[PDB]
């Protein structure tokens, strides 16, 4: 009986795979798709799995789901929605200052009621909703910020391609020093020395991911942005020296890549496409060959570009349409229930639990060759219906 | 003389490939498609390599192949198909208790005659066919164990994803004090930490594979499994230690995945998409497009969950359809014919003698690029018929 | 201010230096002189340092210091002064049986007082203090075992330079059917290969190094051997997937080495040259040239070999002359200030938590070069007197 | 119990040491005194040790030892020592041609009485001890070989520092068409491209070593040659492709040096320093400073170069005195006995075993650091006497 003498409270486990900070040692271009997370210790139900979430240094939701600050995705409806659901919305600003200020107002005035239960809704001290919105870092919009905090706007990102910035450094020193109450989402970063910068200038959260949206073109025009999984990891090692949360922003796809990019340390996740041709997503269904789409698009396709308005303009995205997904309150429970399934099978209890055991070396991931994603699919059928909840 | 005096019973063969400790050196994410095995020397026909296989402590197969635990696998037409060709069925449990024991009592009865010969036949002591059926790690599953221990089941498999929990180790403990007597497969496990507390709870063999499997999608939701070949590799070396056989379970395309699933070290591989669509495998055959085809489905397909019904319900697998393959008694030896011809290129006479040259590092390997991949395959023509026999 | 949600209980560590694992990954022969264990956090004041460790499955000493079964370090005086300091000695077995279960007796029948205090005095339930015998894997060994089981001896070391053997594996077996209560500890090994055989057999610790000791020619002779430290870390790591305590034997010259054995997964140390030519080691002192000596002697040292005496003997160790070091009841304290200190700049509070924190990875360390090894003794000085207490 | 089922005659063994091949990856310049064997499992006695070995492609030794082709060790009566002790002698040329055929005629015609007994005396068909003899590449050489070969010589060496020579591989084709029957042992060489053209010339054993003789200056003078472990671990693995035998020569110190190159894939070794300074090694006793000496010289020194005398001549070697070590029939036996227990300790109960074991990958090694060679020796004591036998 006296093995605790021999090694204390740890007890021997095998070895077998790879801590995070050998799964990116190699310097490969790893993505969510590259690679998986192996199984644990299984002593808890899924339903047990707690989903608290650092949105910034000061704001905690009870689930990681962000809706995207695109004009495609979060006007009211999504931000009220994703707030009821225990995450946030982010209204997006490629719109008048004072549209997007009485989106905000609808946000925050909302109260429920005015048929079911809402026990992550993520509300402020007042009982209002959460509701964040983006602002750009021109001189309109200290303007539009004005306007956004007297609507009483929780969190503010600064929404560019880029924010490694003196555009943007100046603009969250104004924030800070205005509204000193504010929370200052930085980004998009993909680089550690891009966070610091930030960090710095006294962020009070990142949005990580430059490339990687499913409608995005930076990558193929600019030559510039990272690898998704990669940049997640290296920028939430980063962050979490200064105590700082991250959002893991774009190319998300799938339930396993919400919990690929909370395993590599962020604290939260952001989604344009997953979220996109819901009920609550702007704009109309349509047709066409028979199927129920609503339009999805990049804020720099050109026509989110022409919307609203150096003579060339360079398109950074694209636009298109996503099929019909029905609402974000059928679609977010699947979204969480997918979630805590993954961290039950893994054996993490929590999400700051699992990301503590990806840093310690207890979580083990695995590279899967291209060959190895093929087999990790549907493979060797006729036909199948893949219908996922 | 001198040969033998300057290194015995060794004389100089030329290095050239990977062992398999090399081969999986990289931390790569190979699967079987990722690797090919090196030829050896033949000094033996192929009709002389013995498939004998240990499936559990105590159970020694003929032939290495058993049929999956599934609804559209295995019933008790497919476990007695096996049987009689060497290997084992396990009776799936998507059934009520009185079901799966009604045909684990089918399987012990059937007498053969009440013609073929069957000198593989894979039998008990009183000359009956052997029988597997799978249980859950619930309440339920103690009853439902109690019917099939009464039914005269050889071998139990505790059915489950992720075998490493508190409530499979407790069903491990609970059968091998109720019945002593009785053989237990846990499972699924891909990494040798979850093979350790299983092995530790008494398991008499395991199963191996999470992802991988034809209508598996618990990569791209869970975010969590492992490349078939390498948890193959990873398992069977740790069981080994203990004297415990491994099964390997999923993603079985082909007679090669088969050699070399059993040169990576599992004693045995059990098969779904392989064996689903034969006229032995439950449910009916239809045509569409103008082709005979069956269902198959995944066990955690929507589908399948529906069957014998926490509230939103998470899929792990999908429904779909397999090309009718004809019958298990044609099939199988097809397979023992292709096993022993590969044995034979590689210089094997036994899986024994197999599994010894890999661990021993006699057996050699060599990694595929892809551009190798598509190389082995048929290329170049103009149109083909792959007929395989 | 919500840290705890981005990484749980981890809490960021910048990364320095190696873990154990690393530490050994690149196949040199570490000793302990080749590298550096890094200090740690303190909040803990020496004295609270608990040196608790398993002498083997059963037995537990409240320090962790064994005096070796050699004719010039262990007999009763010994044996009494190290477990009133709170190890243990074994009884050397170059003397007739009757000698030997005479010097155990000596030790089981002591009582003290028949004045300081003594709260590590390692005691048996019967509060005797606990002895250790040495015996060969001969016939008459059993003979003399049966004559040491009947004085009273709480464990047996298997005494060998080689102990994977045919012949100490029989005494193994032999011993736990005759002597159930009796624990043996197995030795010596060197390799975890070694070690799978003697914990096979049933051993209930291991004695671990080859070579290595100060009065050792066995490496410069047989070839045969290794680097201690790599020694105890390889044995110790592999000893401890069966819960079974590891002693590192011989090469200890100082504190720091006790310290290191420690770190690397050793439950105890064993000195002979530390304990030899103190007053409680037997024989007699002498002077040449000034110096007061007594002498030390390998057990397979010629001289060693003709007492109690294939014609030729080959010598596998040195005879010659230790310097006195005064008392046990002195020098042991010593010792043990040492290794407390120790644990402390390391900051471990005991040396249970010590082997923790090396296994999880907590505990880092540096190689030394020989420059580095150079800088670490006293260097640059005139003349200097190295007083330790 | 079907453990055999799973993994054939291998069974488990913990990986742990380096095989040869990765000992020599790192391309350091491992010697002897740098790596150490690693024990095996002992199931014989050392006595059992059988050391069998092969001098050429013919001839079979019962003891793998030669003595050195040196003016200052091997004349008639260390030949004949060397033979019944069941080595051979070479018989040096530094000497007229009919001065040592006349030492072979003495070797060849002794008959033992004309009373100890030589169970491994080494002889030839006609029951007279084996000899063999030095000549170099010159033209008087052929004259010598006709005297040599008229006095019944059994083997000749080749005898120069760089064997790998247009003048060696005609000497080589030279005596293989003249002599038929005579065995010819090549050399020096230290590399595999020297040891192929000696090879394909048609030698029947190879020489190894280059610099590494106790009388060395080559490596400083010349700057070429190799270190010695790594040359005879390179040649004879290279040699065993052809079956061809090697001496590993020069080096030697200890009998741990005798094990190591055996195990490293040397047939037989060669020593002069170890054998000098014997009764039978040629030149008398002197005393110099109360110790008894006898001289000990490379031939490449200058006052051997001056024996039998552009203009300048570069000395090889130094001139210089080995302490008297008693008689060949007592030094010898010390050897066997040392190199049988090295076996027994390393678990190999022939040097074909041991060989065997070695390319097989089953002997395991382990790199020393030089704080493991000073671990290694005899340290920490105040004074010493190392006695061997
Ligand atoms: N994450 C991505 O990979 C990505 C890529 C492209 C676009 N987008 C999105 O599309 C939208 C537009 O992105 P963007 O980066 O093109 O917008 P942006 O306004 O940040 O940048 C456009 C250009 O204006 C410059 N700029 C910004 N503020 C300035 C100032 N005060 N003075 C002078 N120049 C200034 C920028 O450096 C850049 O050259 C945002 O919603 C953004 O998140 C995202
Ligand atoms: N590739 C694979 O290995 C794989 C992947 C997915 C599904 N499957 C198969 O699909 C079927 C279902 O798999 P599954 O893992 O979803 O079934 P499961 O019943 O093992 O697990 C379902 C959930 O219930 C939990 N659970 C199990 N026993 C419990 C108990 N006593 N009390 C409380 N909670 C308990 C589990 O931890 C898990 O959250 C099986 O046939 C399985 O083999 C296999
Ligand atoms: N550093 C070390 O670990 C080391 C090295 C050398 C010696 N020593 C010590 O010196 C002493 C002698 O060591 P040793 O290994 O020479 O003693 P040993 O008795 O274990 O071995 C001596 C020889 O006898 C053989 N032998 C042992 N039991 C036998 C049996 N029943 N039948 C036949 N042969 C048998 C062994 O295999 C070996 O060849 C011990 O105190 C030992 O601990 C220790
Ligand atoms: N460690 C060693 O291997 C080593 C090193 C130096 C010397 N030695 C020994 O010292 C002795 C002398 O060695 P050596 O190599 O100096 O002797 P050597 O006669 O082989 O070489 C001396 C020189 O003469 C040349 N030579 C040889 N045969 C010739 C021919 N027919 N025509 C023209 N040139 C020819 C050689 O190439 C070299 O330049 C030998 O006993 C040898 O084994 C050994
Ligand atoms: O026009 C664009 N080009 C590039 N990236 C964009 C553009 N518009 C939005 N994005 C990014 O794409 C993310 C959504 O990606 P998705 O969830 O994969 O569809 C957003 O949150 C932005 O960071
Ligand atoms: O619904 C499911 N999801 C995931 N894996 C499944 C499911 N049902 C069965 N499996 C696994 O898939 C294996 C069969 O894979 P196949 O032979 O490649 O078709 C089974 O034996 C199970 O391990
Ligand atoms: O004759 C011998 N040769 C080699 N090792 C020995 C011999 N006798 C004892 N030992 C070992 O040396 C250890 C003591 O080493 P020391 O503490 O460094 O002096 C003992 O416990 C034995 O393992
Ligand atoms: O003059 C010389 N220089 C260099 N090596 C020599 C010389 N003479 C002999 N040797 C080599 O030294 C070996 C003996 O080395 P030892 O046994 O270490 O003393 C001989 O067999 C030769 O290969």
């Amino acid at each position: 009986m006296a093995d605790y003498l021999i090694s204390g409270g740890t007890g021997y486990v095998p070895e077998d795979g790879l801590t995070a900070q050998q799964l990116f040692a190699s310097a490969d271009g790893l993505t969510y798709n590259d690679f998986l997370i192996l199984p644990g210790f299984i002593d808890f139900i899924a339903d047990e799995v707690d989903l608290t979430s650092a949105l910034t240094r000061k704001i905690t939701l009870k689930t990681p789901l962000i809706s995207s600050p695109m004009d495609t995705v979060t006007e009211a409806d999504m931000a009220i929605a994703m707030a009821l659901m225990g995450g946030i919305g982010f209204i997006h600003h490629n719109c008048t200052p004072e549209f997007q200020a009485n989106e905000v107002r609808k946000v925050k005035k909302f109260e429920q009621g005015f048929n079911r239960d809402y026990p992550l809704a993520s509300k402020d001290s007042q009982k209002q909703l959460l509701c964040g919105a983006a602002v750009g870092t021109r001189e309109d919009d200290k303007y539009r910020l004005d306007l956004l905090t007297q609507a009483g706007v929780d969190v503010i990102v600064l929404d560019s391609s880029q924010g490694n910035s003196v555009y943007q450094i100046a603009m969250v020193h104004y924030i800070k020093q205005k509204y000193p109450h504010l929370q200052v989402i930085g980004g998009n970063v993909v680089t550690a020395a891009q966070a610091k910068n930030l960090i710095d200038a006294g962020v009070d959260g990142l949005r990580v991911g430059m490339g990687c949206g499913s409608i995005c073109i930076t990558q193929e025009v600019m030559a510039c942005g990272r690898p998704q999984g990669t940049a997640v990891y290296k920028v939430a090692e980063y962050a979490r020296r200064f105590g700082v949360p991250i959002i893991a922003d774009g190319g998300i796809q799938t339930v396993g890549h919400v919990v690929k990019a909370l395993a590599l340390g962020a604290s939260t996740v952001m989604m344009g496409s997953l979220l996109a041709a819901t009920t609550e997503a702007p704009g109309e269904y349509f047709f066409s060959d028979g199927v129920r789409l609503k339009k999805y698009r990049g804020m720099g396709s050109l026509d989110a570009m022409e919307k609203s308005s150096d003579k060339v303009k360079i398109a950074q995205g694209v636009s298109g349409s996503i099929q019909d997904k029905g609402s974000i309150q059928k679609f977010v429970p699947y979204l969480i229930a997918g979630i805590q399934h993954g961290c039950q099978d893994i054996g993490a209890r929590s999400l700051s639990v699992l990301r503590s055991m990806m840093y310690s070396g207890e979580l083990k991931f695995e590279k899967r060759t291209m060959s190895a994603q093929i087999e990790g699919g549907v493979h060797g059928l006729h036909s199948y219906e893949k219908r996922l909840y």
